[PDB]
């Protein structure tokens, strides 16, 4: 009944400033990565630490039938490869792996959404398949995998 | 920029006749697998093939914010393991495999969208690996899994 996967130590969280793309999704529940109607389907278009280690997040986001900039801040904790939201939910970050040039693969709070971001918008068939090794222990009843084309549009298409 | 898929030949439609679910998808657009407005993403529920072989389907479908039962009739062509519809757009499906007792593999129209069916709410490891196996070279940007419980309801949750 129960699930273990490797996480990040010696998360310098300083290191994954600037911009990046969703490349691919997965999650627990189908419904999480809904379109029109769930909270996790967001699009991370830069990252901003703060100086003493919060993280300012820009995302996209499907709302009011239209796609959406929210500016959305996750304050640090003990643990400095976890972080947390207190937006409508309560929400946990857990930063899973990232080489900082290229990718960064995290997850968020039963139901997990986990995805893998990217700094350019092309494929990068490593950060896929760090993606798809670090979640095979998750069961992921949904997986997306987005091209190039909808890594930079509104929402990814 | 080409791919090929297995599909079925000596298919004897009439041993199809049943009940069935759908157990897995998979597309090769994102939106296709759309629960709110893409009309491929739906749950067969029985199939009636005809004594000349055209095959009735009975399928639900997320329609008016409620899920919804159609009644849908594909007519065979030359080809016994392809058929057609013409709804709202015209719809080509595609038997890629079946053992008429377990599984059942179907795949629907640069867009596809294909299925993992089986005449139990339980999950089958043999129909989802060789669902797997059947797709891989098709490159599918989305893939859904459900459990035995969504087997069972209402649109699958
Ligand atoms: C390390 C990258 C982390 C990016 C995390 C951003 C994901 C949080 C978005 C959803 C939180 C708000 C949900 C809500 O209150 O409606
Ligand atoms: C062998 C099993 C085949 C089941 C195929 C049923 C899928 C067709 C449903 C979508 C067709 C109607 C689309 C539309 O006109 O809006």
């Amino acid at each position: 009944m129960l699930i273990v996967t490797q996480t990040m130590k010696g998360l310098d969280i300083q290191k994954v400033a600037g911009t990046w793309y969703s490349l691919a999704m997965a999650a627990s529940d189908i419904s999480l990565l809904d379109a029109q109607s769930a909270p996790l389907r967001v699009y991370v278009e830069e990252l901003k630490p703060t100086p003493e280690g919060d993280l300012e997040i820009l995302l996209q986001k499907w709302e009011n039938g239209e796609c959406a900039q929210k500016k959305i801040i996750a304050e640090k904790t003990k643990i400095p490869a976890v972080f947390k939201i207190d937006a409508l939910n309560e929400n946990k970050v857990l930063v899973l792996d990232t080489d900082y040039k290229k990718y960064l693969l995290f997850c968020m709070e039963q139901s997990l959404a986990c995805q893998c971001l990217v700094r350019t918008p092309e494929v990068d068939d490593e950060a896929l398949e760090k993606f798809d090794k670090a979640l095979k222990a998750l069961p992921m009843h949904i997986r997306l995998s987005f091209n190039p084309t909808q890594l930079e549009e509104q929402c990814h298409i």
